[PDB]
C-alpha cells in the first residue's frame, strides 16, 4: 500500500495513481516575487463559532481531528470561493528533523510542519461526491514553525499517547479549532489536488501567509506516533508530506499586496 517509506514513497505513488503527474498537482512552491497580488479576491471567512468537534484518529498516514459536518456548524466561505465549504477534519503533516515537514514551500523554505483544514463544497451534498469536482474541497493550509508553544493545540498533544498507532481512535469533543489560527487571514490560493493517494484534482488551496509558533515538545510528541499497527514493529510517524509538484499551467494569486 503507498505510505512515505523508500519503497511505497511519493515517487511510486504513480504506479498506482497516475494522476500523480497530472496538470494541477499539489503541493507546490509558493514563490512570493511570482505571486500576483489579486485585489478582486476577498477577505476568507472563517465562522467556526459552533464547531463539533467528534474523534481523533490515527489513520496510518496523519491523525485526522473529525467533525460533525451533517449541517452548517463549521463553515468556510469568502477568499476565492463561491458558496459555503463545510470543516469535515483537519490534520497535520510533519518532518523527523525542524528544517523539513510540511508540504507547500515558501520560496523554497521549508517549514516544520503544516495544518490542513478540510473544507468541502455544500452544493455537492456529501465529501464524496465533493471529491469528484473540480470546485469540491478548499484546504485551509497553515504552516508551524518551531519557537512559542501554541496553547490551543495541547488538547491535541495530551492525547496522542492514546491513538498511537493505525487504527487507534479516541472521543475528542469540544475542541476549538480556532485556537489552531494565525493573527492574520492573508493568503496565497491556487487550484491543486489533494497529497496523498487518491490525489485528486478537487482543491481550492487557500494557504495562510503567517505560520502558527508551536513549541519543539509539541511537535517531539507528533514525532512519537506510529505509522504501525499495535503489536507490529515501530516506524515513527514522522515525514509524512510529499514535496512540491510541478506548478505547469497554474497561477498563485495573492490576497495582499
Ligand atoms: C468519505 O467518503 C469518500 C471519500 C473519498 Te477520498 C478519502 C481519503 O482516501 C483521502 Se481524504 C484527504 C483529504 C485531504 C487531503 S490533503 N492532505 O489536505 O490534501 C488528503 C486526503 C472518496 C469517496 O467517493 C468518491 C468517498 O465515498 C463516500
Ligand atoms: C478560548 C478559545 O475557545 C480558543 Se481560541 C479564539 C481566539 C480568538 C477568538 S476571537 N477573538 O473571537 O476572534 C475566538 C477564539
Ligand atoms: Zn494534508
Amino acid at each position: 500500500h503507498w505510505g512515505y517509506g523508500k519503497h511505497n514513497g511519493p515517487e511510486h505513488w504513480h504506479k498506482d495513481f497516475p494522476i500523480a503527474k497530472g496538470e494541477r498537482q499539489s503541493p507546490v512552491d509558493i514563490d512570493t516575487h511570482t505571486a500576483k497580488y489579486d485585489p478582486s479576491l476577498k477577505p476568507l471567512s472563517v465562522s467556526y463559532d459552533q464547531a463539533t468537534s467528534l474523534r481523533i484518529l490515527n489513520n496510518g498516514h496523519a491523525f485526522n481531528v473529525e467533525f460533525d459536518d451533517s449541517q452548517d456548524k463549521a463553515v468556510l466561505k469568502g477568499g476565492p470561493l463561491d458558496g459555503t465549504y463545510r470543516l469535515i477534519q483537519f490534520h497535520f503533516h510533519w518532518g523527523s528533523l525542524d528544517g523539513q515537514g510540511s508540504e507547500h514551500t515558501v520560496d523554497k523554505k521549508k517549514y516544520a510542519a503544516e495544518l490542513h483544514l478540510v473544507h468541502w463544497n455544500t452544493k455537492y451534498g456529501d465529501f464524496g461526491k465533493a471529491v469528484q469536482q473540480p470546485d469540491g474541497l478548499a484546504v485551509l493550509g497553515i504552516f508551524l514553525k518551531v519557537g512559542s508553544a501554541k496553547p490551543g493545540l495541547q488538547k491535541v498533544v495530551d492525547v496522542l499517547d492514546s491513538i498511537k498507532t493505525k487504527g487507534k481512535s479516541a472521543d475528542f469533543t469540544n475542541f476549538d479549532p480556532r485556537g489552531l489560527l494565525p493573527e492574520s487571514l492573508d493568503y496565497w490560493t491556487y487550484p491543486g489536488s489533494l497529497t496523498t493517494p487518491p490525489l485528486l484534482e478537487c482543491v481550492t488551496w487557500i494557504v495562510l501567509k503567517e505560520p502558527i509558533s508551536v513549541s519543539s515538545e509539541q511537535v517531539l510528541k507528533f514525532r512519537k506516533l506510529n505509522f504501525n499497527g499495535e503489536g507490529e514493529p515501530e516506524e515513527l510517524m514522522v515525514d509524512n508530506w510529499r514535496p512540491a509538484q510541478p506548478l505547469k499551467n497554474r497561477q498563485i494569486k495573492a490576497s495582499f499586496k
